[PDB]
């Protein structure tokens, strides 16, 4: 299947699975981490560029101890429901153990960046 391909993708860059029945107890011990939340690559084929920005956004933010959670498809609309994210791609962002927000749709890579300062900062 074409998400299974991206599920690969991922685990591969050693990023962790999360449901959301355990991401609290994930959160607890990734006071800053950041939680990929995805649709079906087919209804929307943008969905498979996401996280390859999300893995270089991280880097342009040092000062944090970024750890990455990601969810399949029934746990991104789980998890998406109780942050209010409806809109997919979407990152959930949290700092300090702290929910900052939530980083939806696509934008340049240049948009991205200041897009994050104003959830960190």
């Amino acid at each position: 299947t074409p998400f299974d391909a991206l599920w690969q993708r991922m685990l591969a860059r050693g990023w962790t699975p999360v449901s959301e029945s355990r991401l609290d107890d994930w959160l607890t011990q990734a006071p800053d981490g950041v939680v990929l939340l995805s649709s079906d690559p087919k209804r929307t084929p943008e969905v498979s560029d996401n996280p390859v920005m999300i893995g270089e956004l991280l880097h342009e933010f040092p000062d944090y101890t970024w750890q990455v959670a990601i969810a399949d498809l029934e746990q991104s609309e789980a998890i998406g429901d109780r942050f209010g994210a409806f809109r997919f791609p979407a990152t959930l962002v949290f700092t300090g153990g702290n929910y900052r927000g939530v980083l939806n749709g696509i934008h340049p890579w240049a948009e991205l960046i200041n897009l994050m300062r104003g959830l960190v900062e």
